């Protein structure tokens, strides 16, 4: 039966631990993709985690230059959560080097993005076979989520980029149907800039949180009904979402142009006015990961928050985050469930190898006690194959 | 419930990325089978890879001298779509050195040759239970498709070859219920070479395109309906479709003896007076593949057509291609969605290896945008074993 | 359909093996976790093998250290019976170093600690989703029983821990209905240790067997209905079930201080007035096992026994064990039958070795003939990594 | 539903190769079980490769002495038809050195046998749960079939052997109804040597071929009914069947004393006064493997047959053989398929390794073409480990 997504989000106090893989630790020995850009995914039955292949595995001579983000050699795959992606227990979805996936309530769908930078096309599948097609209209990469898209009454909803990565660039919403897309907006968007956006549910309606790598060191949002009358906008809050950023002063309802130039893909939860910010603990590079509550940061510029909730510490290693949901036909509540991944990349620019890989950890939030922590990666770079 | 097959084939204006397995990159570090000749079939519930094993795996000692076809320990077996041909994921089908595999709606059914090259038995299963036998009836290599067979309305067909490859051989039809051969037909096709059929289903009628090894640089066809009532013929177009082959001068319809002697495995879907053909870029080497779509080609001999798309790069190795099609009662649709996949060959004789393998790529058609790319095999030869 | 639990335990005279996985000669070569604390639990289809692993597989440079108890790389997982804990074979349940689990007829239960020493937290799961959280409420590692929990008519039931190990702490009896906490008692119990419990149901009331680490070498027990109604005590037999212990003389039903400092997680069988013990060889290491019938030995305090069962030999390795049953709903009898595992420890800090771990042995009780014999680990150690 | 037994056994003219596993060559480089006695049964849905398992891989150091035919570390496992017997694809049966198992229509049985020489225990388990247990009654290594046992309209049927493996020793038939002894039988056979049975069911009755390992170079056998009346008897055929044996002379219907000591696991069937004999086709070790047809071979005692089939070559590694059946419920046939195994062992004592192993080929009977030839192991010794 169709997802129904009418009802709101579940209230949220603090987020309880769900997964964690040990990819990159058990990719020592043992026979494990290279992966980068994983995400986390529900049915009625299951929750899968969806990742990008480089088409080799860790600790051989294959993943060499894996810091390279697209090729033809790049696979959509998924294995079951908290198990780490090997070839002897992942299924095989898509060849992409840039992907979206999401259950309707009777069928995956999964969209994969491969072709060169100035044609690059998204294979739609439903149940597997092959539904619909989009072209690069830009001829400049084009590019998707990265992580889950929204489904309502029957209908799942994602967001397409075209276009420069430091200037501006164009911007769609998408309607699909079984597969099938069956209508499409171009965002109006002039100063904004949009990649990489983690989408969920909400009262019929879908919010989400994305990506500028332009100019904005604060995070970007896209809000929209079934079909697709949308409103844009930013983070307001002081607190601010991306990495690289500033240190937290008032922030901006626009783009804040201070330490605005390129980004990370992360996640937002609305609630009202309030924000669950979710981002990195350094404000250079990809290092740590804090959850903040700021019941203000939506609307309002100040930085202040009532409750912060450590994942992994100052030190370690992080990268990507996104949003999931849980949804009512699955757990048996009565509202949605908000929870989260976090992709924790080891290896190039970073550290002393050929390669470059990432692991994941993912947390459900809970209205019950909980507790920070750091959950890091835990491998011991460099490998045998450096 | 049985397939239909009274349907006609989809349009198609282009091919879509389907699936990709990275085999030999994975292969190199990960539990591998060394495989050639794969092949691609669906069920109304999935879609299966199918390939011969040489009883070995990838960087070990075992793979040496796997340039040889023929030997006891090849085995037919198959996995799921996209994924590694690894003795942990795949399925058991039969012992054979030559094989063919279909879905009839209800179970599988496998052909598997194996024996002496002057006595070959071909062991039929029904649902991987013996249901009959052919033995070689001109004690000169029994050999079979080397991809999927064709079912309508409960039954389903195969084509099989027993003879010289460089002269005249025996070429029959036959029809199978439920993994018994019910009837049988001898080809009279003097003059003719059919080896290595592609066969797909189109208005309860079977087309197969198939393999002069003789004196044919363009491929030969052969057409029947359900009681096995034959025509034959050649592929007219001035695009020849073989490899080794001239450069694209008029076409016979008739064999092109021209470059005819040895050849590849491949395929074609008639349109009317309309051809889609597949094929090598290069004329001398297993090197490159393209879809041509001439419109004229299938009845004319000029060497004209309206679409070219790459598929892979003229510098980058190829190798065996085969039709599969995908039934109204798996995709929804109310026509036979035409498909194709490629093997990617490396190793002997061209490289400097002990071994012999492949990995594969496919494509399904469409009628919406798509691109040409290359999309290679990207496996690092020499390996450590040699 | 809800296991009942109303029924006895099934009259046992011996103990047949169930199961043996070979996981540390196995891991040898295979890609086998490092792992510890593992245990048995049922549903009403199959029974499953849980484990704690270290996020590390064997002969990996990862299992460095494996010593070490708690870690952020920790996870709950489990594989079918009698098969290797390994990556591509075991399904993801918790992140934990701490953990218990059991089937209440309908769905699984998994209880996973994480977290900080002075803030642990427990994530309750009920089918894979998280349901109920239980923080440490004396900031003193939080732990539980490393064994399954038990199940009667609906409610699932267990024991945690909070405090020190040397001396007085904190002890919780909890009820569970659906993954949700419905009711908490702390037990009343000065004087007394409860860790890593043992529990078992019986004619709808639940018995546990618990570790006396602080000054206790004969094993503490505590028996409560579903309104957690409870009763406390020790075994008083003279022949002791904990390790370290002194040498058989008369027993006590308060705790035996001599030689009662540490210990080791085990189990016993309630029969009236009568106790199985199951207990290590050795009196100083964790060497043997062997399963011993005292008709008098849960209320009487004398030293005699009318059966001893080998399990393990004296000079073999051993380690933890635990209690398993089966219910009627699931074999077939009238009675719940009584089951054991043992874990057989390799490496630290006895072997010389950079690891720690453990593979096991399972046994279930039977009311036919049955053998003594010694079923060590059988690894060879040290290994290629040390 | 239950398998009625009651039809009689598929005319058979040739036997038509049903699978091969590569076993020792994937081993080379896989994790592949060390292994020794395996066989295949069926249930209705399916058929298995049934295994003793050394509880070690393949090019692993623990595979040393492996050679020794008992040991604590020793269990029943199985995996799908045709496969590898791998840690990541195999079902754990039993911990057992001597093992039996076979499918009523409902449910699997397994037998396993562990413990010492002279106590051993036979554990009984329906559908994976302990259900019945026998310890031997000579103390003297209680052993079984190796092989399959033959179920009829709901009970199933075995032979257990204790005692003596050069002379006089104690046998009994079994019959079991839903993993318990309902009755046995010890057999009056005074000068005859029954071991490792190959059992098949035939028309509401049982005939099993064994081995005379005392002083016999023909095969022993045991037919019974349902209420075990039993009759005994030798295969008269002058065709001798064990190994080893002499040369084809007059045969005898008691036991053939020249060469009669020592032996090989065998099969055979009776077709009315002829007999399907699977043998070596060395006489002094365990090399080669042929069918041989004699109309007259069960009851008469000249050395004539009317055909030959050749499975392995004479100077190829054989071992251990075993029927097999399908039954019409599994078919789809009237009558019951006769089928049987070869392995094919490799390494000690007969070649210089640490180890001992071997692979698994099968046929089945068919009443159409087939022909001869040699299916051999294929491995190339000694390994890396040697
Ligand atoms: C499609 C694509 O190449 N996306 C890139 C992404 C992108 O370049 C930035 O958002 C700027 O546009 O950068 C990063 C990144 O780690 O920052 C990885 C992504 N790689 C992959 N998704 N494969
Ligand atoms: C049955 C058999 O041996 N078929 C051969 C095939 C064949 O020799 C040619 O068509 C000429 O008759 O050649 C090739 C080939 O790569 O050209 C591989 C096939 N190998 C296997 N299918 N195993
Ligand atoms: C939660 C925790 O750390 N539990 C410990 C346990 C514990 O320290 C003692 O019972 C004393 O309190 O000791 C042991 C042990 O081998 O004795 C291993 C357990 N390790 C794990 N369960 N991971
Ligand atoms: C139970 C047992 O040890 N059975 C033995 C078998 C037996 O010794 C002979 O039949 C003489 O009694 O010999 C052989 C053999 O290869 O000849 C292997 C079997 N090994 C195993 N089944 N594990
Ligand atoms: C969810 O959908 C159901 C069925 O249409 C309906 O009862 C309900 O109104 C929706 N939920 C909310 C919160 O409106
Ligand atoms: C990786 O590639 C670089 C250049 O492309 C080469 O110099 C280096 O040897 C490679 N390393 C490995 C381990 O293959
Ligand atoms: C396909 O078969 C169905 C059922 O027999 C029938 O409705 C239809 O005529 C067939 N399709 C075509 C295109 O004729
Ligand atoms: C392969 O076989 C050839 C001859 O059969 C031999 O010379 C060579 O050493 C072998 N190579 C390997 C890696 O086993
Ligand atoms: C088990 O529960 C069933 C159903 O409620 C009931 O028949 C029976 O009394 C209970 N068993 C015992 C031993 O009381
Ligand atoms: C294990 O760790 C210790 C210190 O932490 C180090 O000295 C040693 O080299 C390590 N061993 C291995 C095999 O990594
Ligand atoms: C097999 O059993 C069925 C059902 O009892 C019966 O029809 C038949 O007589 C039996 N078969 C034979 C060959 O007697
Ligand atoms: C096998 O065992 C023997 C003696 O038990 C020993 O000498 C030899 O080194 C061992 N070989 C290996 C490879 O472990
Ligand atoms: C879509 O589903 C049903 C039928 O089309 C409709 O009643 C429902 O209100 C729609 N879903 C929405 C508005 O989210
Ligand atoms: C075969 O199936 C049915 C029943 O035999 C028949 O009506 C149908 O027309 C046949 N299939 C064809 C002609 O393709
Ligand atoms: C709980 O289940 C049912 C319904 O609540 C009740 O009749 C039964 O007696 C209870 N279980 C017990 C007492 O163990
Ligand atoms: C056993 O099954 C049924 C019912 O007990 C009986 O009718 C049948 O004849 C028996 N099976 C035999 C005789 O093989
Ligand atoms: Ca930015
Ligand atoms: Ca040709
Ligand atoms: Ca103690
Ligand atoms: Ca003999």
């Amino acid at each position: 039966v169709k997802l129904a997504g009418n009802s709101s989000l579940c209230p949220v106090s603090g987020w309880a631990i769900y997964s964690k893989d040990n990819s990159i630790r058990i990719g020592s020995k043992g026979d494990v993709f290279v992966i980068r850009e994983p995400f986390i995914s529900c049915s009625p039955l299951e929750c899968r985690t969806f990742f990008l292949t480089q088409g080799a595995l860790l600790n051989d001579k294959h993943s060499n230059g894996t810091i390279k983000d697209r090729s033809p050699y790049r696979t959509l795959m998924s294995c079951p959560i908290g198990e780490v992606p090997s070839p002897y227990n992942s299924r095989f979805e898509s060849v992409a080097w840039s992907a979206s996936a999401c259950h309707d309530g009777i069928n995956w769908l999964t969209i994969g993005i491969s072709g060169p930078d100035n044609g690059a096309v998204a294979v739609l599948k439903y149940n597997g076979i092959i539904t619909d097609t989009i072209k690069s209209w830009r001829n400049n990469r084009l590019r998707t989520q990265e992580s889950e898209c929204a489904c309502v009454n029957g209908s799942c909803f994602t967001v397409m980029t075209d276009g420069p990565s430091d200037g501006q660039a164009s911007y769609k919403i998408f309607r699909i149907e079984k597969g099938k897309i069956v209508k499409s907006v171009e965002m109006n968007a002039p100063n904004y800039h949009y990649e990489e956006c983690s989408c969920y549910p909400d009262s019929s309606e879908i919010t989400c949180v994305c990506r500028d790598n332009w100019h904005g060191s604060n995070r970007p949002w896209v809000s929209f009904n079934q079909n697709l009358e949308y409103q844009i906008g930013y983070i307001c809050s002081g607190i601010f979402g991306d990495n690289p950023r500033p240190n937290d002063k008032t922030g901006s309802c626009g783009p804040v142009s201070s330490n605005g130039a390129n980004g990370v893909k992360g996640f937002s939860f609305k609630y009202g006015n309030g924000v669950w910010i979710g981002r990195t603990k350094s404000i250079s590079s990809r290092n740590g990961f804090e959850m903040i509550w700021d019941p203000n940061g939506w609307t309002g510029t100040d930085n202040d928050f009532s409750i912060k909730q450590d994942i992994v510490g100052i030190n370690e290693w992080s990268g990507y985050s996104g949003s999931f949901v849980q949804h009512p036909e699955l757990t048996g509540l009565d509202c949605i469930r908000p929870c989260f991944w976090v992709e924790l990349i080891r290896g190039r620019p970073k550290e002393n190898t050929i390669w470059t890989s990432g692991s994941s950890i993912s947390f459900c939030g809970v209205n019950s006690d909980t507790v920070g922590w750091s959950w890091p990666d835990g491998a011991e770079l460099p490998f045998t194959i450096d």
